DNA sequence: TCTAGGGTCCTAGGACCC
DNA sequence: GGGTCCTAGGACCC
């Protein structure tokens, strides 16, 4: 069999909505980020500001170096949710198979769906306008048999297009595919399997699935998979948040538990409301605490334990900063809860 | 340039159980 | 010796 996948990509998307509620941002170059001070990093940019190579992850130093009249936003994430519930409402109206990944990004299975002749193609850029319609904000769309390959479509036409993968077009299209553009293939993998001459899908075509399970376990059979096409994981729609975190990064390093402390009982608040909104009663299943340090090193601590308790979060960071510290400055603590298994 | 805050899933050693 | 929990860390995603 074969299916239809829809990887549908809003463009820029908190500053497309950072635009649209302000004009005047139109063409000078902003970005979502904590400014230098707060030692922040670039969530997205619009297209002014790539221009001078401003990217997503960037140091918001650096971001300023490359483009020094970028202007700062804090970011509003309920003006963010309230486009992302709609867009998924259109979705909705197309078909009820939705897997969102983000606020700005959702798979769609439109296989078993009849709303353009089965047009995957049509189905999109009708998504694609509407979104435009009612929004004023803009997506970009990838048409593919299979998740990981819809979603690298999705990137060839960006901004404001899309661009569809037939089956037979696949292996044409896999054969000089960077394996770094395949979804879970970040800046360490991609690296190691540079070093053994892997860089595309191509090359690993060339390769055997014993020797590839023994170097990277359940991870190779994965990369082998991708490099044929093969991507068997279903649009999803059930997926259930399993995590709440609340962190923070001071502007200065800490170098006191009496600052930790502080810092703890202006996280617990806002941790507690946002259980609260999914977990009334605040039974968890495990919480725990982050401390990052000078160096950025990380760790965590957490425990089984049964509703959210700030003395106990407050004490378990505590036995983390005593024993793993060291001296160094903190440059985060953040507060966790695990939610209960349902 | 100096490095976020939301999250996801995988791995692996001991504990615990058979 | 074979089977799940617990926990910490890490790569990766947006």
């Amino acid at each position: 069999g074969s299916r239809k996948i829809i990887h549908v990509d809003m463009d820029c998307f908190f500053a497309a909505v950072e635009m649209r509620d302000n004009p005047a941002l139109r063409d000078i170059p902003i970005a979502i980020g904590g400014s230098r001070e707060r030692r922040g990093v670039i969530s997205t940019a619009n297209y002014p500001a790539r221009k001078f190579g401003v990217r997503s992850a960037m140091p918001t130093g650096m971001a300023l170096k490359l483009c020094p009249h970028l202007t700062l936003l804090p970011g509003r994430f309920d003006a963010y949710k309230e486009a992302s519930n709609h867009i998924r409402e259109i979705f909705s109206r197309y078909t009820s198979r939705i897997e969102p990944l983000s606020l700005d990004e959702a798979y769609l299975d439109v296989t078993d769906s009849v709303h353009c002749h089965g047009s995957a193609t049509l189905i999109a850029q009708e998504i694609r306008q509407t979104i435009f319609n009612e929004l004023q904000l803009t997506a970009s769309a990838g048409v593919a048999p299979v998740k990981f390959l819809a979603k690298i479509a999705s990137d060839m036409n960006k901004p404001n297009g899309q661009f569809v993968i037939t089956p037979a077009e696949v292996p044409a299209f896999l054969q000089t595919l960077p394996l770094a553009k395949i979804p879970g293939v970040g800046k360490v993998s991609a690296a190691k399997l540079e070093a053994m001459g892997l860089r595309t899908c191509g090359d690993v075509q060339k390769c055997d699935l014993v020797m590839l399970l023994k170097r990277f376990g359940k991870f190779g059979r994965i990369l082998w998979e991708r490099s044929q096409g093969i991507d068997e994981r279903d649009v999803n729609s059930e997926r259930l948040r399993k995590s709440v975190g609340v962190e923070r990064t001071m502007a200065e390093d800490i170098h006191h538990w009496s600052e930790c402390e502080a810092i703890i009982e202006r996280l617990y608040p806002e941790l507690e409301r946002r259980l609260a909104k999914v977990k009334p009663d605040l039974l968890i299943a495990r919480q725990g605490v982050k401390l990052k340090f000078d160096d950025f090193q990380q760790t965590t601590q957490e425990h089984v334990w049964p509703r959210l308790n700030k003395a106990d979060l407050i004490a378990t960071a505590r036995k983390t900063w005593d024993e793993r510290r060291g001296g160094r400055g903190v440059r985060l603590v953040g507060l966790h809860v695990t939610l209960l298994d349902p």
